[PDB]
């Protein structure tokens, strides 16, 4: 099954917008983690494939997903990086869990319609 870029934009970008709309939880995910700004030089020792909302949005805008599961996988890469690097008590970690709950609800009917 071949998916057109605008078909993927129209279907998937609302699920990404739902994540952006989460306040306070989306704020640290709207731009790439910057270990220099944050003073965490070990970040890229632990996270080998960084991901964030702005990168996912650019990939969707530029047709880099051929197939909707590739988009789902990048969203979960974002989540898994945050749960891997951050402490269980940290805001980023708890905010990530909220973003995953929101994403689960938004993506479910969308994937069904893309099938
Ligand atoms: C240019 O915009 C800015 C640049 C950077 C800022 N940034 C902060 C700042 C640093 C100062 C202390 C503080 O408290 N920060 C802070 C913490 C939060 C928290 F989410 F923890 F509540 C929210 C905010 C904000 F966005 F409201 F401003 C700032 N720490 C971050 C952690 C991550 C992260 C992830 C994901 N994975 O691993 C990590 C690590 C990513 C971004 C972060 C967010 C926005």
């Amino acid at each position: 099954k071949i998916f057109k870029p605008e078909e993927l934009r129209q279907a998937l970008m609302p699920t990404l917008e739902a994540l952006y709309r989460q306040d306070p939880e989306s704020l640290p995910f709207r731009q790439p983690v910057d270990p220099q700004l944050l003073g965490i030089p070990d970040y890229f020792d632990i996270v080998k494939n960084p991901m964030d909302l702005s990168t996912i949005k650019r990939k969707l805008d530029t047709g880099q997903y051929q197939e909707p599961w590739q988009y789902v996988d990048d969203v979960w890469l974002m989540f898994n990086n945050a749960w891997l690097y951050n402490r269980k008590t940290s805001r980023v970690y708890k905010f990530c869990s909220k973003l995953a709950e929101v994403f689960e609800q938004e993506i479910d009917p969308v994937m069904q319609s893309l099938g």
